[PDB]
């Protein structure tokens, strides 16, 4: 079956998984190098095991994409994947006065019955970078994350690179060349972040008229995290293939340490006693072929299936 | 047996390898996207099956190691790997008057019975970066080459970033973290350069107190280039595992394009009709351990027995 690389991937985890310790340390099953392949032409590699919403796929796909930094395209898209990060940082220091969120997402995971405070206040703040302009152009502006690593990278005197137009010039101009890489490590910068890219390094590849694509991920989720990762790249593998006139041949995910926090211990094995059903298909606007000026309905799913989701505790 | 994945490897370049049109062109029979493992607590893993020098695999990770961009270490260590860059650019403009060398590798590689000037003008010029400290200053320092990207990272305002050094203290603070990773990706300077870096990225990781290393290597040429980069990043791996005073895991190869050049064919399969035989082992010094600080006589090899080599155009 298509997702089964996965599937396999959690089972070793849990066989030959190493127990560490870790920086979240709830503690982690981890392995340390590890490899799949999904080849796109059998199907589009979302999970049927669970019910994984490609809606916040597309929209955080297509953030990146127009090389967005501001969380409010994403809210705005009714998508709250990144508010933690933009919010911590209006925890900050003037303008917030009340409540008081004194490193708050692992207290409220260590919960208290004072959740609604917290969402109440993240409501007060959702509304505020959609509202105000003000607001949302300082807290919502969330710097360095994907949008202004792929298409904005800041040099050493003055400018930017946007490294994935270029990339795309580099396949339509030269599909045989083997530096098509595209980086978000970007040292001076790692030992300030927030998170430093979980999502390093990417590189296509062409052959016989067919992209590939591989992806470096230093660190990875297991069960949370990667199934989503898993789409994410290989939507832009669909994307970018489409933007070039090329087939679609391979997704590559290459990691570096694969983890399962032991709290999701239960849940993984759960999915694992699932039986896949047959890939979901993905379709494109036809016409429209600058993928940066596409937007959310242009993408399509086609008969995604799933069993039911599986909720379980992390963020 | 211990170099197994490699000549795994080029069996399956030969047997699934797609052919490629290339930069080099010669031709290039290829696959996308390859991982291979060696776990170095048994052995060091240089070739059997072919007399590698593990003497230029040293003197150039010392140079690296010493953040050195000078082509004269090499050269004073008799080694030669890198002279074509610096040369090439000696060729450059001003100083150089006779002979002509408008572009010689692929020259005298579609030969000369002039390859006497071509040597002749390259010890005078291997001579001049030995003696000559002006010259040497210009024509050897190659600018961005591993030892400045690894040791030296510029920074958008002024700094330079040492990131071995700083992940080495990491490994020392926090041996779990998932961030530890040295990159020579660097977006601005690659669509200048000369080589963009086939070794692009790499992360360390620890675990229950051995440590691995996992490598992407975008490009690599499967007969003469992997053998070596094999045998680097392993030192690298059991040097830095001395420092930290940590043992050693395994050494994890990812690559992107793995490539065969087609005239290398006939010799590839030679050295396929061979049976390995026992591994290396490595004997580090055991007193001095800023491996910064190291030598060359410090790093030994011990009892590595070879079958002959295979020399097969390429340069
Ligand atoms: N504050 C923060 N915490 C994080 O978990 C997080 C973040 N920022 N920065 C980006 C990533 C994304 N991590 C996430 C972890 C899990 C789910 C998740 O479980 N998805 C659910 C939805 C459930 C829900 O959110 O309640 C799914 O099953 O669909 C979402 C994001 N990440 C890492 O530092
Ligand atoms: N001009 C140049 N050409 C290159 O081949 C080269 C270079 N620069 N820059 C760095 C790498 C290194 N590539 C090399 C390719 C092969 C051998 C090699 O075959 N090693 C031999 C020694 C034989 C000899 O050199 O005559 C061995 O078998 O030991 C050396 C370096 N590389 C890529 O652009
Ligand atoms: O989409 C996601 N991708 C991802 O990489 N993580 C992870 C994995 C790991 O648990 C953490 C990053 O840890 P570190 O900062 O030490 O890499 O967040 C979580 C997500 F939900
Ligand atoms: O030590 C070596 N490492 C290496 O990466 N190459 C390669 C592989 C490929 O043939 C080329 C780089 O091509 P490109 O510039 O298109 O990546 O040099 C050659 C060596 F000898």
């Amino acid at each position: 079956m298509l997702e089964q690389p996965y599937l396999d991937l959690a089972k070793k985890v849990l066989d030959e998984g190493h127990f560490k310790p870790d920086r979240t340390h709830t503690g982690t099953y981890s392995i340390f190098g590890h490899q799949m392949r999904f080849d796109l032409s059998k199907g589009f590699p979302l999970l049927t095991t669970k019910k994984v919403p490609f809606g916040l796929i597309k929209s955080e796909l297509l953030w990146f994409l127009h090389g967005d930094t501001n969380i409010r395209f994403l809210l705005q898209h009714r998508n709250h994947i990144w508010d933690e990060w933009a919010f911590e940082k209006w925890v900050k220091s003037d303008e917030y006065h009340g409540p008081d969120m004194t490193d708050f997402g692992h207290r409220s995971q260590k919960d208290p019955e004072f959740a609604a405070v917290y969402h109440e206040e993240m409501a007060k703040f959702d509304d505020r970078v959609l509202h105000d302009d003000a607001f949302a152009a300082k807290y919502g502006d969330l710097g360095l994350v994907y949008g202004s690593q792929w298409r904005a990278w800041h040099t050493s005197k003055g400018d930017t690179i946007d490294q994935l137009g270029d990339v795309i010039e580099q396949i339509k101009t030269h599909p045989y060349s083997r530096r098509l890489i595209v980086s978000a490590w970007n040292p001076e910068d790692v030992p300030t972040m927030a998170l430093p890219p979980c999502h390093t390094l990417y590189q296509f590849y062409v052959n016989d008229g067919k992209l590939s694509l591989q992806l470096y991920q230093r660190s990875a989720d297991i069960f949370l995290g990667v199934p989503f990762n898993i789409a994410s790249y290989a939507l832009l593998t669909h994307l970018v293939a489409h933007e070039c006139g090329l087939e679609v041949g391979e997704f590559i995910h290459t990691f570096g340490d694969a983890h399962l926090y032991v709290n999701h211990l239960d849940q993984i094995k759960e999915q694992l006693s699932r039986t896949p059903r047959p890939a979901p298909t993905l379709q494109l606007n036809p016409d429209k072929h600058d993928i940066f000026d596409f937007d959310m309905k242009d993408i399509k799913l086609l008969n995604y299936d799933p069993y039911p989701a599986i909720k379980a505790p992390v963020a």
